[PDB]
């Protein structure tokens, strides 16, 4: 067998059947004779390729396979890899390299020092020393991306390797099963359970790795048993809990002092599947108030090591959440009371308040909709206004890197064909990965894109104001016609200049048979 | 003085007056109080920021200054940095980092292991250990980008550094002059001159560093004195010679055997300002035929080290070209005869042959036009059909990385307001950095964009055919309306479905007062 | 031909005939059939291998070739590479890697991520992608080490590559000549010369790259013409000037304020072949006083970029020193007056003052002796007390890394068999690379080793005192018998407990036919 045939058999045997890619000459020997049981998803720029694959992997809860062109193509994707790193997304990034005979002279398209290019944004990065090693290296990449803590990996392959003979002993790779589905030993788990049972006023904080693990329902049981309020850890990449469950208390503010104040009076705070903590704004103060003990369960040694406070347990989130939820006592305390509905903001017949948009989406969208957020000034309101009952219902760029939601919404919709995806994207954010719209059109992936058009980088104008920073250039983005962009890439386009038009446009979009972009004029 | 004030004074004193950027919160303390004597050029995605800056630096023959957001923004620009590395472009890439107080906890927007992120695509990469070091680090960045061999550099700056007190001893940085304008010592230069004078059938090969140095006219004198044919080194990023001068022989094919065959019979081949050689296709054979000696003059030790044949001299291209041109004897041999004009391809009243497009551009464009090429299947024809008399007249992605020409054409036009820039970009290539069109519209930079629309990644379809590679996915890009994209970003748009319309559209574009996109239907 | 045969032919054709090594199984396919025209120099630990090679390269003014075992052997040498980096030593470090078939599984002796291991202490670091590339990679290594600024390079080679067939086109590598022997263009050089001629009170500062270039005599002519005092730049790795020439003013103190004070009143300071500056102690103040302009000539862009003051010219030191010395005018000013002899320190009949030792060495040693210094508390006195008339007469660990002088003195003595080498090494320093003594014994390289035994890390005890740092552990090294160590490795050993014995021992050592160690009891 050839390296080509052995590698595709390994991929198939390991559950991979889709290649997200943008092609190039160093990849042609890999992409030729493309197997009939595989699907190729083309995107027009590599940030878009990797964003689509990322949304696919996060929603599917399985690795996604990517194939890129050399250094330039890998490079174009590195902002996307920054997000994937922070979301623990299991991405297998392969890049075509020059033929081994031409690497030394640094022919055009040579990926120089290739394994160093994506660092520090990958778990493992490698170029094999020979063609026959390529299947083994691919095996390593699959497992490295897939073991807890999941994350992106990189493999560079010289184009002449594919046609070479494989090692027949590569067959041992095909059916390897590698597990990291582990939890704290029984003795220490009993100690933790007792501490949770003995707490007088526990709180729970959940992060994205809960949703990635589909540990959401177990965390609901845990919260119900402990009669504990539940917060989502700051800068949330995913939604780990039903947002109208009585225990839910919303998104934590991303500040040191704000979080210790919020946690004051809680004697034990159990954090599951989050860094401690993904702060953002400078908000100096105490990490915890006196009287609060924190215990973190994390899938990631790097998270456990850098927490500035608390104990930690490094384990699989699914396994730990299931064990805790089934072992804790049912507390006698009263169940927390649900948060009240948010206020309806006054809305005239002109430009839309973001609150209006989110209320309307919540009114009209299916109960199993999936939302993506890249409308950076409106996140707090979005989290208050969307009832998200189900797992997998929310994604936000985990490193704060714009250009994620537009392509990722396409990959999420590919992963979840029965669940309507609605991406709420600011006018600034929409440009970073605008060409991803074409993939939605070509493959008829029926994502709805809601462009929040306020003409500015609003979150940055806001922050300049908190700073009292004068004379800051580059904060306004006037003069973009998003309906024309949508037409450019073959996506149906609508405008919404007022609430009547927003409702009309959403109605049209929700019944459409293809992707739709709605440009919304916001305040 | 603050670090902010000292740093802007250093930039001004070192000739920097423009910041190419996409803003972000870790940059706000740098961008506030933006000096009135500086210009900010906003682009919507970082590949576009860096591409614009790259074209500006290459055309201006001076460093360009860039300011990006953290890891994600830097990451989005890394495909652009791959090209900048290969073109020796003097780019000072700065990226805003989190406040020093928040780096340890890896708050959102922390650039982790920041100095490693852009490697291996930068000459120097650094994060200062303290705020007061930032001006010195910025000095290092300026000089590292600017010394031969020029290239991109990276500096990460924590946002809290700018407001801190600077070292008063930083004033010594302001007026430093650093020269690498060096040439071979007289004894060894005399040996080289004698070898050139004694050659019976010399040839000259020129690369991009000749154009970067504005050594073009000196190379013309050299070629005239030696009565030698002149070739452009393969995979040419720039045009180093007048393309209708009698000595000019065109673009070398990017293959080992093709180049040795071309050079057969030439006893001495002098290569100036090129790698030896930027081959592309696999074309095995002899690096040189018996009877040919090669001598390379290069600004880059890495080029000299990796050449598989020939002697080398590592020196400044401007200084070496001027010395050689003034020292060699006038040979008695007959001057080479000019290449004949290329053939006119038969053209009906339907879709345009690329040859037609280039002939028409050559007919209608000003004699001092500047061309950019990202129409990958048509490069050989473009090089044959455009009379480029002047330096600075041609740019092509130096690493082969698509997404360069659209933004770079905007930066070149900003650098050369009196010279009409015409970017010839394939329909595939146009998408990589499509959002750069907005910067042309906003700043009214009157670049002309000619989109060669054949519906496919033609160069890859071609190569799959040479390979006899069947069943390759992802090679077609149907369904893109480039006039709608242009409208989306505020750029006037025209179509050309036949030759009559191409001429009409070019006439309109050439007299327009702003940027114009022409979608051309090509065969 | 095999890769083995082609590689040894390349080495021979490029002037390499000696391999400094410590063997291992991944190197056996390289070291077998060792050519009869090559010499192998074995040392017992890799710090010693690289130190010997370093002294050989620095004294010989040519690259030295090293062959080490995998990651562990490379690792053992990395302190030695820190010094080699700072001295610009042209070292070709090769390391044997596992067979390509075993790298993926990470068999014992695999050098994982090999090219990253020696970074950041090498100019270039690489592992070839195929066996046939190894000769080309070796060519790259030779030239990268040898081009200005010279320095160490690293090449990892899988053991199975050597027996494979080489590319016949590798013959083009054999006779490549690569020059970086360049100097400032004539126009700008004339500007510099005029500034030097117009100076009212010039000073000259010289660094190690002057001695490396054998530019010493040209600098003497320069100093004589300009009637200028001459200082050696701080932390001096080499001696660039005759130390009793009338212009010589000694070693600069390694402090910012001390150097600006020393330079006060000098209107133009010309620095040649040094960083600006290799300060050590924290001595804050002005980098230059008002009235002083600095101009640096450096072979290293990294030096030019980081200087905090002054103009710079990046060029070959030999070429620049020769041009300046022949172009400047003879000033009418009076030649500087020689420094007076230093004082004789009072010495009783007990333990030796270091000053006594250096005076006695100066009295008894040949006029063409070569000294090495790793007696860290006595450097200032050594520089005052040794008359070093000739180039190549002094070496000191260029990064401050102990373990250099003992092995380097063996490599210097191998390079300069007619010049008696005398290494003055503290009792602390002597241990770092003690096993290098064996190589001197085995090859009968007649280095003299003078161990300054004061029982302590004296320089650190001194510094703790300037700090008023109490309760510092680990500063004393009692209980080492250096005569027994010398016997252990087969080197003749003497003691000197007083001046009479020092003179007797030096007399014996100077007439010995092999290496000799003298343990001196110092105060
Ligand atoms: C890749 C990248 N570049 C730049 C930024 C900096 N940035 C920018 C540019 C923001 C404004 C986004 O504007 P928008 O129109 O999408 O949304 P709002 O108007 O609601 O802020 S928010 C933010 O952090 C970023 N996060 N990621
Ligand atoms: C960033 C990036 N991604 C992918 C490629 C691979 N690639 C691709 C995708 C090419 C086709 C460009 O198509 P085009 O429409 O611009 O021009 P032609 O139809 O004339 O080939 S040429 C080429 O090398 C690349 N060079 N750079
Ligand atoms: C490899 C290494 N380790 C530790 C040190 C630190 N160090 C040490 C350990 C010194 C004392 C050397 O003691 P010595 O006996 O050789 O000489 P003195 O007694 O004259 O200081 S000087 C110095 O910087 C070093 N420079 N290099
Ligand atoms: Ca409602
Ligand atoms: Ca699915
Ligand atoms: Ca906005
Ligand atoms: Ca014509
Ligand atoms: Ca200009
Ligand atoms: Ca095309
Ligand atoms: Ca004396
Ligand atoms: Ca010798
Ligand atoms: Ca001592
Ligand atoms: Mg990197
Ligand atoms: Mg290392």
């Amino acid at each position: 067998a050839s390296v080509h045939g052995t590698t595709y058999e390994l991929l198939r045997r390991q559950g991979i059947d889709t290649v997200f890619g943008n092609p190039g000459s160093n990849q042609l020997p890999f992409l030729k004779d493309f197997p009939e049981d595989f699907r190729y998803i083309l995107a027009l720029q590599e940030a878009c390729v990797v964003g689509i694959a990322d949304g696919y992997a996060q929603a599917s809860r399985k690795p996604a396979f990517i194939n890129l062109h050399s250094a330039a193509g890998t490079g174009n994707a590195m902002g996307a890899l920054s997000n994937a790193w922070n979301s623990h997304s299991p991405l297998i990034v392969t890049a075509g390299q020059q033929t081994r005979a031409m690497i030394g002279v640094e022919a055009l398209l040579t990926n120089v020092d290739a394994a160093n290019l994506p660092r520090p944004l990958v778990k493992w990065s490698y170029e094999p020393a020979s063609a026959a090693e390529v299947p083994h290296a691919m095996s390593r990449a699959i497992h490295m991306a897939s073991m807890a803590p999941q994350g992106p990996v990189y493999l560079s392959v010289p184009y002449d390797d594919w046609d070479k003979d494989a090692d027949p002993q590569s067959h041992h790779l095909f059916d390897r099963h590698v597990s990291s589905s582990v939890r704290l030993n029984d003795q220490d788990l009993d100690i933790l359970v007792k501490a949770l049972n003995s707490a007088s006023n526990p709180a729970i904080v959940l992060g994205p790795d809960v949703d990635a693990a589909n540990a959401n329902a177990d965390c609901v049981m845990l919260a119900e048993r402990l009669k504990a309020p539940v917060w989502v850890a700051p800068s949330a990449p995913r939604c780990p809990f039903p947002t109208r469950h009585p225990c839910f208390r919303g998104l934590m503010p991303a500040g040191i002092a704000a979080i210790s104040q919020l946690l004051e009076g809680h004697d034990v705070v159990l954090v599951i599947g989050a860094p401690v903590f993904r702060y953002h704004q400078y908000d100096p103060g105490q990490y915890l108030k006196p009287g609060t003990r924190l215990i973190s369960v994390t899938c990631d040694p790097l998270e456990a090591a850098r927490a500035p406070m608390g104990d930690a347990i490094v384990a699989d989130i699914g396994a730990m959440a299931s064990a805790l939820a089934n072992l804790v006592e049912e507390s006698s305390r009263q169940l927390p009371t649900a948060a009240p509905e948010p206020a309806k903001v006054d809305q005239d017949a002109g430009r839309l308040h973001p609150e209006t948009v989110f209320d309307t989406l919540n009114d009209m969208a299916p109960e199993n909709a999936i939302y993506l957020n890249e409308s950076t000034s409106t996140t707090a309101q979005m989290w208050q206004r969307l009832n998200m009952r189900n797992p997998g219902s929310y994604y936000f760029c985990a490193a704060g890197g714009l250009g994620f939601a537009l392509p990722a919404a396409i990959g999420v919709q590919l992963a979840e064909p029965e669940r309507q995806v609605i991406a709420v994207i600011g006018d600034g954010s929409a440009n970073y990965s605008i060409s991803a719209l074409w993939t939605a059109a070509q493959y008829n992936i029926p994502t709805i894109f809601v462009i929040m058009n306020n003409g500015t980088y609003g979150a940055l104008r806001w922050f300049a104001g908190v700073l009292e920073a004068e004379n800051v250039p580059g904060l306004d983005v006037p003069g973009i016609d998003f309906r024309a962009l949508a037409k450019g890439y073959g996506v149906q386009a609508l405008k919404a200049d007022n609430l009547e038009q927003l409702k009309g446009s959403l109605q049209e979009a929700l019944s459409a048979k293809g992707p739709v972009l709605i440009e919304v004029s916001t305040v």
